[PDB]
């Protein structure tokens, strides 16, 4: 949707309508659109090593503490910051672990970002065209003591979970939920950021899962989402439809 979409998704975010939204804020928020795509190009051919040991993750402890105590866990978080230099860090302070990426079209165009995502050291599975359910292989690296990572703010189909967010109607996945409740695993929020000419990175405290209820649990999770993103609101790149109503009639059928 482009600027003028995150316009409207900034809005809702600092409480005001799109076209108030303060403009350095919004330039703010477009050099790091641009910052992710400029990172992208050179991040394969980076020190992984040197941001390894440079770059650090506040409370992290809640990650290690759960491992340790063999459970798995659930890293979800938001299209904030750079999740690929995050991946990056893990892969260099644990090791190779575990996402899903949208199949795009071309799959050209997807084959381009799988062996992009495999020069960074992590496993990226389709949500179509598997040899099984991603869903299926998610929870056998939980119950295998791992910790996974997922996007967990933006599901616009009929699979997603009606939650509010910002104090407006979206949809969330599940996956996040369903694969705590099923596996056990510990359901970490997480955020990231840009931190100067940085990286910012948090783990947050752990959900509870017990209710069993995905509803409550995913609004819970992007309760969270919220007030990470109203922290740092000029990070949080999302140039794309987020809320039901910024949807055109037909995109709307789509999901009932
Ligand atoms: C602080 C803990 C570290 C957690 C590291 C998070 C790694 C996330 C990487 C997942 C990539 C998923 C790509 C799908 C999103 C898209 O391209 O639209
Ligand atoms: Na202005």
């Amino acid at each position: 949707g482009g600027p003028e979409q995150l316009r409207r998704n900034l809005a809702r975010v600092v409480g005001k309508p799109p076209a108030d939204v303060p403009d350095d804020l919004i330039r703010a928020s477009l050099a790091s659109y641009a910052r992710y795509w400029r990172e992208a190009f050179r991040l394969p051919a980076m020190d992984h090593g040197r941001l390894g040991e440079q770059l650090d993750v506040i409370d992290i402890d809640h990650l290690w503490s759960a491992l340790d105590a063999g459970r798995g866990a659930v890293l979800a978080l938001p299209h904030s910051g750079n999740w690929d230099m995050a991946g990056v860090w893990l892969v260099q302070n644990y090791g190779p672990f575990t996402t899903v990426a949208e199949r795009l079209k071309p799959e050209s165009l997807y084959r381009r970002f799988v062996e992009y995502r495999e020069s960074l050291g992590f496993e990226v599975l389709p949500l179509t065209g598997g040899e099984r359910p991603p869903f299926e292989v998610l929870a056998e690296r939980l119950t295998d003591n791992r910790p996974i990572c997922l996007m967990a703010e933006r599901d616009l189909t009929r699979s997603g979970v009606q939650v509010d967010f910002f104090g407006e109607a979206t949809r969330m996945p599940a996956g996040p939920a369903k694969l705590a409740i099923e596996t056990g695993a510990a359901l970490f929020p997480v955020h990231c950021w840009f931190e100067g000419d940085g990286w910012g990175m948090r783990v947050y405290p752990e959900l509870d899962t017990s209710s069993g209820d995905v509803t409550a649990i995913t609004q819970a999770l992007a309760d969270r989402f919220a007030a990470n993103i109203a922290t740092y609101p000029a990070d949080w790149h999302m140039l794309q439809p987020q809320w039901i109503a910024d949807l055109s009639d037909e995109r709307r059928a789509r999901l009932g």
